[PDB]
């Protein structure tokens, strides 16, 4: 089609090459244009994982993965029934381009600072021309000025994910954008941030 | 083309900060784009000295100040209100740091034996929507020609350009190929 379904998220792309059992490649899918899985998306997902089949014992592929191209060809917009046959002209050996998202944050949490003379005393990159990390238009923290608020208060680590700034989300935001939302800013401030995993 | 911010604090001399600008809402400089543009940098001027800012750098904050929308005028005021000490957030492009060669590769069962990353929405180095090749398969034929290194920019497959494109699409445009693929890379 002349336009692909892009998924809200942070997202990884992994190539899994499968070698056919005496039982097929061991694992189950759904979804594609004539029975869209999830919303609106034609693209095919992995719902099942047999044990003890060949998707398995190599335990690369994982459910909710999702597959864009079988060896050569092109599933993103298929018919689910076109997809499965892709799947059994494949031959013995099966190069699978799957993606997914990337495992959630260790965790989730809100710190009050109170800026210094110099700000909050730390600083960022990430945003969305910005990717710090390949597709994941983020905001993390670059670096910890030390005697700055961020190092005083001690909870804030390098790494972690800023989701907000008081009542301004950045989930997917220019880096600009993150960067003016920090310096509108008081006195008090509350990041709602994440912790890598 | 390559994204890149910078934070430029200036020393104003006693001739200001040495450097022109152009754009803004009332008289917008480029396309619909009222954004702050550098046009040029006064020699021997605090800004010639420290000689990080450049020429059609994009001007988003001035100190405090927040100038991606707003009249011209009005950044000339903020520039001059912005005290002795003034800290620039500028942005700019990168422009191709390469050369370029051609190589023609002949596919193994395998495909091109070898792998990608980056593209648009998965920049494999911030503010890259370049391709590079992750990885070369050994025995594959991208490995047999041994032109081909990691890390290099594929910018076409054939007729095809990979200039800003999905990931995705990158891959598609590689799977759909015959036994012969013509690629205009970029070495760094």
């Amino acid at each position: 089609m002349h336009h692909h379904h892009h998924p809200r998220g942070s997202m990884e792309y992994e190539e899994i090459t499968l070698e056919r059992g005496n039982s097929g490649l061991g694992f189950s899918i759904a979804g594609g244009t004539d029975n869209p899985h999830i919303g609106d998306d034609p693209s095919i997902f992995i719902t099942k994982i047999i044990p003890g089949g060949a998707a398995a014992q190599d335990g690369r592929l994982r459910v909710n993965d999702s597959i864009l191209f079988v060896n050569e060809v092109d599933v993103r917009e298929v018919t689910h029934s076109a997809a499965v046959e892709a799947l059994k002209e494949a031959g013995s050996i099966v190069r699978l381009y799957v993606m997914r998202r990337k495992p959630p944050a260790e965790k989730v949490m809100e710190i009050k600072l109170i800026k210094g003379p110099k700000g909050l005393g730390f600083s960022i990159a990430g945003g969305v021309g910005n990717q710090h990390i390949p597709g994941d238009n983020s905001i993390y923290v670059t670096k910890i000025i030390e005697g700055g608020a961020a190092h005083k208060d001690g909870r804030l680590q390098i790494g972690d994910k800023i989701l907000a700034v008081n009542s301004v989300g950045l989930e997917d935001v220019m880096h600009e954008d993150a960067v003016a939302a920090l310096k509108n800013t008081y006195d008090v401030v509350y990041l709602k941030v994440a912790k890598p995993s």
